[PDB]
Parts: structure tokens; sequence; C-alpha cells
């Protein structure tokens, strides 16, 4: 398994999610984003594995609910299996992170990205090592719920650019927002 990432989509105040949805209204080229960002693999393995919190999984639409061409893994305590059209399931990070590099996975995946619960992003950040965050800056105040852990700027660095990154203000349905990716090693 190679890299360890979270990418998050935020607005102004921080926030994620509303009710188990998003904050703004359905920004298509953010979510090609998402999806490119995830989907993309190579070396270490072959697929991407996508760690996700229960609410996070019931979050997206059944359509295309197991996020298609990734190894799909929720994080639950209170699961006994995993939901239907889910591949893993864990009892958490440290026990989901152990897992890929059992048989099962070890050889298979590539990249592992924490994409929901602000739980496990406020987890997974404190995880010591080598982590990269992939934040969309939603550049106005949207009515939240549940919103991001703050990014300690003193271990997490904001990077001048990253390939593939646009790193100038996008726009769509009136809304602009911009891509960030931060960096550390702890
Ligand atoms: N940058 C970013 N943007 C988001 O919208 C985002 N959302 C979450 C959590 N919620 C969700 C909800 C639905 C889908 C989803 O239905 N994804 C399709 C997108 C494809 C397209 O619509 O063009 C996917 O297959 O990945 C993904 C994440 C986590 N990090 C994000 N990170």
């Amino acid at each position: 398994v190679g890299s360890l990432n979270c990418i998050v989509a935020v607005s102004q105040n921080m926030g994620i999610g509303k009710n188990g949805d998003l904050p703004w209204p359905p920004l298509r080229n953010e979510f090609r984003y998402f999806q490119r960002m995830t989907t993309t693999s190579s070396v270490e393995g072959k697929q991407n594995l996508v760690i996700m919190g229960k609410k996070t999984w019931f979050s997206i639409p059944e359509k295309n609910r197991p996020l298609k061409g990734r190894i799909n893994l929720v994080l639950s305590r209170e699961l006994k299996e995993p939901p239907q059209g889910a591949h893993f399931l864990s009892r958490s990070l440290d026990d989901a992170l152990k897992l890929t590099e059992q048989p099962e996975l070890a050889n298979k995946v590539d990249m592992v990205w924490i994409v929901g619960g602000s739980s496990v992003y406020k987890e997974a950040m404190n995880h010591p090592g080598h982590l990269k965050l992939f934040v969309t800056r939603i550049m106005q105040d949207f009515e939240s719920d549940t919103f991001f852990p703050e990014i300690d700027l003193e271990k997490y660095k904001l990077l001048p650019e990253y390939p593939g990154v646009l790193s100038d203000v996008q726009e769509e349905k009136g809304i602009k927002y911009k891509f960030e990716v931060y960096e550390k090693n702890d």
C-alpha cells in the first residue's frame, strides 16, 4: 500500500455536510475532481481503497454507492457486516490500515483515501507518519451541521503546486472554489 490521503470539500465556515448531504448545490466538475483523485492508481498495488464512516456511506446516492473502481471500506462499531454494496468493514482506522497489508489487500491496493466522517478526518489527521490533505475550498458560507477539524498549519504545509491539480480559482453554478493540497510528516 502506497500513500495515505484525505480529501474534503469545505465551505467558508468549514462545513462539510447538512442533514447528510452537501451544504451547497451539486458542483459537477468538483465531483469530477473527487472522482479522478480517488480512482487513478499505480505503483504499490493496482486500485485505490476508499475509507469512510457509516454516515458518509449512506450520504452517497444509491445509484453510485459502491464508488465504481475503488475498494470501499466502511468504518463502524455498530455494524456487524458491511452495508449492501460495500466491500469491507472495520471497527476503526488502525484496524482498517492493518487490513491493507494482510494477504487480502496488501498486493491489490495502492493509495488509501479517507473521504468521510469528521471523526475519521480528525483521527486520520492525527495519524502519525506521512499524510496529505486534498482540500477543495468552497468560497462562501453554507448552512452546515457537520464540520471539518481545524488544520494545524504548524505541521501541515500548503504546497505551492501539485501536478494534476488546478491552482487558480474555479467557478460553477455561481460558486467559486479553489483546490489546495497540504502535506505533513509526523
Ligand atoms: N473534494 C471533495 N468533494 C466532495 O464532494 C467530497 N465529498 C465527500 C463525501 N460525500 C460524497 C457523496 C457522494 C459522492 C459521489 O456520489 N461520487 C461520484 C462522483 C462522480 C461525478 O458526479 O461526476 C464518485 O463516483 O466518486 C462522493 C462523495 C468527501 N470528500 C469530498 N471531497
